[PDB]
């Protein structure tokens, strides 16, 4: 309606600006409550908080039968939350890797190159099973080498806020990306400038706003290892949450050259955690490679 497609427009990223700031600052303040490092709340609460679009669209796409979609979307999150989301990150605050972590990470690797392999053929709705397990049972061994065993326990008033912040900032960065995309082409449909590549593509980059906009909140606040955390967590909850869900309706097919790039940056996040750093000119080269894959890589 042009208004309403505006008026949403900037609603929605106000909604995104704080929204983000805190959902960073309730998980944040949790992870603090559970004895558990940034990184782990990273991995977990948040990754799969904002990879909920991902899951449904992936759902959604695939019961459709658009399959292509599905998997289209769940790889090419994955891409950008490596070359944009943890490239615009590490420039801001650069995160060297104790190695603690270096081991989450070569899991991480691992699992990729797993799922890259098996999904030669495509991805059955079995492939997506395995991938919904190893998925599962990633975040237990996150959290618990991430944890320590302490009380537990309340009425805490210093965790209900935590616990308020964070859901709102979550009900907040959702709803702020789903009211820029609604209200991104209702501004483009009574312009007529509309069709087939704007109408999606626009909503594969929907889905990735939470974890930009939240990564970007924690990354000001130099929580390097909680936006390390929601790249690594959100791929994963992508691969074995978003994908394999889309395989339980129907077969997905092979996007080998998407996951040829995911596999490298992915290889690439490993050696420069492990024995360098995650600074200016390794996030300065990861956005390189997100500028050469969004020009390069096909419909
Ligand atoms: C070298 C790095 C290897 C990384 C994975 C380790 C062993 C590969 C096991 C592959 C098992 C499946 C082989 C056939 C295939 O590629 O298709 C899978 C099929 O669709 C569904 O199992
Ligand atoms: C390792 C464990 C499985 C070993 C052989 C599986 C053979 C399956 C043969 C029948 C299905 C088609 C096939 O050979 O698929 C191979 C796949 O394409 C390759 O990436
Ligand atoms: C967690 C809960 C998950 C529940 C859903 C799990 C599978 C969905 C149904 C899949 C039905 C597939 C029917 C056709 C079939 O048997 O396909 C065989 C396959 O191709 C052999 O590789
Ligand atoms: C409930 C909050 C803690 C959940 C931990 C899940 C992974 C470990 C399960 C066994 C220890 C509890
Ligand atoms: C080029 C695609 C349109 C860009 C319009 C201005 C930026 C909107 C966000
Ligand atoms: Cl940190
Ligand atoms: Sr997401
Ligand atoms: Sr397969």
């Amino acid at each position: 309606m042009v208004i309403l497609g505006v008026g949403y427009f900037l609603l929605g990223l106000i909604l995104l600006y704080y929204g983000s700031d805190w959902f960073v600052l309730g998980s944040e303040r949790i992870a603090r409550h559970f004895n558990v490092s940034n990184f782990v709340i990273g991995a977990t609460v948040m990754a799969i908080g904002t990879s909920l679009p991902e899951i449904l669209t992936s759902a959604y796409a695939s019961y459709m039968h658009a399959p292509g979609i599905s998997i289209g979307n769940a790889i090419g999150s994955c891409i950008c939350n490596i070359g944009l989301v943890l490239g615009l990150s590490a420039i801001i605050s650069p995160i060297i890797v104790d190695k603690n972590l270096q081991k989450n990470i070569l899991v991480y690797l691992l699992f990729v190159i797993f799922a890259a392999v098996i999904g030669i053929d495509g991805f059955s709705w079995i492939d997506g099973v395995v991938l919904l397990i190893l998925f599962i049972i990633y975040l237990r061994w996150t959290v618990k080498n991430g944890s320590a065993e302490i009380e537990e326990n309340k009425n805490n008033p210093s965790v209900v806020f935590s616990l308020v912040l964070l859901i709102i900032g979550l009900i907040g960065v959702l709803v702020g990306a789903e009211l820029f995309v609604d209200g991104a082409k209702k501004i483009a449909l009574a312009l007529d400038i509309s069709d087939k590549v704007i109408g999606f593509t626009l909503v594969a980059f929907g889905t990735s706003l939470p974890e930009l906009m939240v990564s970007l909140a924690a990354a000001k606040r130099n929580l390097g290892g909680m936006v390390l955390g929601n790249v690594i967590g959100s791929n994963i909850a992508d691969i074995g949450g978003a994908l394999a869900v889309g395989s339980l309706f129907m077969h997905l097919p092979a996007e080998n050259v998407q996951m040829a790039v995911l596999v490298i940056m992915s290889l690439l996040l490993y050696l420069f955690a492990k024995y360098s750093k995650i600074g200016r000119w390794q996030g300065i080269l990861f956005l390189a490679l997100y500028i050469i894959a969004i020009a390069s890589l096909r419909m």
